């Protein structure tokens, strides 16, 4: 699909990269929506879309010279989107409202290293590094999920002559779920591959529960699956090895009111520390610190692990080692992965898998997206004070 007239504006979002002896450096950042979150139509026709019940158009894309030839992909309305931001805070809002009408947003954001015609994703090297934000998650109710979260998609986004659009439109997405989505990196998807690649979940919670969950897979970079390769032991490893300190023993940790007070905002500080402690070394331990008050809050001494290692992880999910454990983890934040925002809820599982049964204190039917779009459809998510770059370098 070529490009269309309308503009893409991208929202800036500066950032910080930091080291032990420089401190500190911003970088001009900004963030691009989901390649499907901007209109892409018939060149004739803006009414005629290329992407319809969320899969191609057959009639325009059979393959991927005719859908280059007969789609545009447009410019994005940020704000319709649910897309802020504010010096250097984001904001995205699940919900949007006409008058009367709320309309889903649930907006998916990438970080773009340039604006420029042919400027890339950020590609964040987190090998023997850390990473930290502030959040505020005091809106995000039961059933939501606010989400920072890095996948092994390409620095480009798939961008090629007859996907032109790339990293500036929000191309190329993948992750460890293997979604059948209608272009795969930058590719026609004609029918049910999946879109699979390393995903290291830094951040998925709402005010009640939060989960760190590495996903390996057995490949490297993007790649396009067929059949029991999109299975749940397939290339990817869909579950992942979830950390969460309300199912791992310590119900007071986190939570509004609890030592990690998500009734007002916070820093999350995420370490992935290597063997010899250097960039190149191996991942053997990835380490969670808060700070709040202007105190640094440790890992809960009544949770039955203080971090995650790869023992722990084959407790909670059997096939993390198979697929190269912490290891490839780390050859995979080593390699470089982009950043990736987002909010959604879920008409499924209401993501009781992350704040309710064991995982969380949320009633099983309080994250209905029903009820949430019902009573709270101001709900949303704030991340600001974005820093990446040497252990202890990016936070107070
Ligand atoms: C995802 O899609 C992107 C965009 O198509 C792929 O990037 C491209 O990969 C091809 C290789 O099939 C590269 O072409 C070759 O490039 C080298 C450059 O040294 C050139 O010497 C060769 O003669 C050949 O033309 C292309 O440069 C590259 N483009 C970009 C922007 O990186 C990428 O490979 C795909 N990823 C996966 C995992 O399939
Ligand atoms: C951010 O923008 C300013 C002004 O253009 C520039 O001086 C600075 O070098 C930029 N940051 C980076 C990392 O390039
Ligand atoms: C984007 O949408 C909002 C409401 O949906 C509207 O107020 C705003 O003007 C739109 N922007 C453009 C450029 O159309
Ligand atoms: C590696 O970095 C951590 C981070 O503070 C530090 O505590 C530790 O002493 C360093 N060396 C080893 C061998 O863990
Ligand atoms: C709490 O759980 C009970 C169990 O059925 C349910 O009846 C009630 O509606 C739930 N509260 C909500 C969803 O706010």
């Amino acid at each position: 699909q070529q490009i269309g007239t309308i503009p893409e504006v991208h929202p800036k979002l500066p950032t910080w990269k930091c080291t032990t002896e420089g401190g500190c450096v911003q970088q001009n950042t900004s963030v691009v929506l989901e390649y499907l979150s901007h209109p892409i139509h018939e060149v004739g026709n803006s009414d005629v879309s290329c992407v319809v019940s969320g899969g191609l158009n057959q009639s325009l894309c059979p393959n991927e010279e005719e859908c280059s030839k007969n789609c545009v992909v447009e410019g994005a309305n940020y704000t319709s989107s649910g897309v802020h931001t504010d010096g250097d805070a984001l904001t995205l809002n699940q919900y949007v409202t006409n008058g009367d009408q709320v309309v889903t947003a649930s907006p998916r954001v990438y970080l773009l290293a340039s604006d420029d015609e042919d400027g890339n994703y950020s590609m964040l090297q987190l090998l023997g590094q850390e990473l930290s934000f502030d959040v505020d998650v005091s809106k995000l109710v039961c059933g939501m999920n606010g989400a920072l979260y890095l996948s092994e998609m390409d620095a480009s986004g798939g961008r090629n002559s007859l996907n032109p659009a790339g990293a500036q439109y929000g191309s190329g997405y993948c992750d460890a779920q293997c979604g059948v989505q209608p272009f795969i990196n930058g590719t026609v998807n004609t029918g049910s591959l999946g879109a699979c690649c390393n995903e290291m979940d830094i951040w998925e919670a709402n005010a009640l529960a939060t989960a760190l969950t590495p996903h390996p897979c057995s490949v490297t970079s993007i790649y396009a699956c067929s059949g029991a390769e999109c299975g749940s032991n397939g290339v990817c490893d869909k579950p992942g090895c979830g950390y969460n300190p309300y199912a791992l023993g310590d119900h007071n940790y986190y939570g509004p009111g609890k030592t990690v007070d998500t009734s007002r905002p916070f820093t999350v500080v995420t370490q992935f520390l290597t063997n010899d402690n250097t960039t190149t070394g191996t991942l053997t331990e990835i380490r969670r610190l808060y700070v709040q008050d202007g105190n640094v809050i440790g890992p809960s001494p009544s949770d039955s692990v203080s971090s995650i290692t790869d023992s722990f992880c084959s407790t909670v999910d059997s096939y993390f080692e198979p697929l190269g454990g912490l290891k490839e983890m780390g050859e995979a934040l080593g390699r470089g992965m982009v950043l990736v925002f987002s909010i959604w809820n879920d008409p499924g599982q209401f993501m009781n898998w992350l704040d309710s049964g064991n995982a969380g204190p949320c009633n099983s039917t309080e994250g209905n997206p029903a009820t949430i779009e019902a009573q709270h459809p101001d709900t949303a998510v704030t991340f600001s004070n974005i820093r990446w770059g040497d252990i202890g370098s990016t936070f107070q």
